[PDB]
């Protein structure tokens, strides 16, 4: 209505119901929009985000609609702090979900999680949109057990230099290819690398990649051509898929379309 662009939500239309957790930018809550529609509401801590740049990008993000991408519904801009309003995912982040051993996952469920993520990423690739921080911690799980990719592209707006510098204490070293660690070369193929690490996280039930190494040791290990190895739950065929994401030469890594084909082949075979 009057006073609001298409990317803007009236915060008065929100009802807050439950605190979900705290992340990069602060508190996240579950609520309803206009009494009826489930939403997640992220309260963006002052000083954490490049807000004007994010708001301009929100206009682009609004148009990224795929069933396996967590939808951005809009932003509450008039105010301190700003809110980001997104699709509600009742079962929380994928990393925590994998780590709950009560689920007693079958490997067919693990492969389906990989396919969910791969479908989202194939869509993003088709739009020439890089995630830039793909990892289990950036995926969410809905009440049907469907995994969706969240926070795509958001790292571009983080003001904490510990996160954004490749030498920073909070940089995603363990999800980064050599050309990122060596020279900050981001590309479709750095998202591919990260996807392989995410498949490893899924098949490892949420272990930390390179869990016995520091970030510095990990960078050395991978720059020297060594890799993660096969999780016990991954078949040879699954391991081949995640390993293909880690070619030293970026141009030899598959696309998300090829990875999706490969995952579907294994689903049919196994
Ligand atoms: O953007 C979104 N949508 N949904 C969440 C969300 N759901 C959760 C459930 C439990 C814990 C933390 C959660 N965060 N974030």
């Amino acid at each position: 209505g009057l006073g609001y662009g298409s990317w803007e939500i009236d915060p008065k239309d929100l009802t807050f119901l439950k605190e979900l957790g705290t992340g990069q930018f602060g508190v996240v809550k579950y609520g309803k929009w206009r009494g009826q529609y489930d939403v997640a509401i992220k309260m963006i801590k002052e000083g954490s985000m490049s807000e004007d740049e994010f708001i301009e990008e929100a206009k682009v993000m609004m148009n990224l609609s795929h069933e396996k991408l967590v939808q951005l519904y809009g932003v509450c801009t008039k105010q301190r702090p700003i809110f980001i309003i997104t699709e509600y995912m009742a079962n929380g982040c994928l990393l925590n979900y994998l780590r709950e051993m009560r689920h007693r996952f079958q490997t067919q469920q693990l492969l389906e999680m990989c396919k969910d993520v791969c479908e989202a990423m194939e869509y993003l690739e088709s739009k020439q949109f890089l995630h830039r921080d793909l990892a289990a911690r950036n995926c969410l799980v809905n009440d049907q057990g469907v995994v969706k990719v969240s926070d795509f592209g958001l790292s571009r707006y983080v003001l904490d230099d510990e996160y954004t510098s490749s030498v920073g204490s909070k940089f995603p070293v363990r999800w980064s290819p050599p050309e990122v660690l060596m020279y900050s070369k981001f590309s479709s193929k750095s998202d591919i690398w990260a996807f392989g690490v995410l498949m490893w996280e899924i098949y490892s039930l949420g272990k930390m990649p390179y869990e016995r190494f520091t970030n510095s040791e990990t960078a050395e290990h991978i720059a020297q051509g060594l890799r993660l190895y096969r999780p016990h739950l991954a078949s040879e065929k699954v391991y081949t898929i995640m390993y293909s994401c880690w070619h030293e030469k970026a141009d030899e890594r598959p696309t998300f379309k090829i990875l999706l084909s490969n995952i579907l082949d294994v689903m049919d075979e196994e």
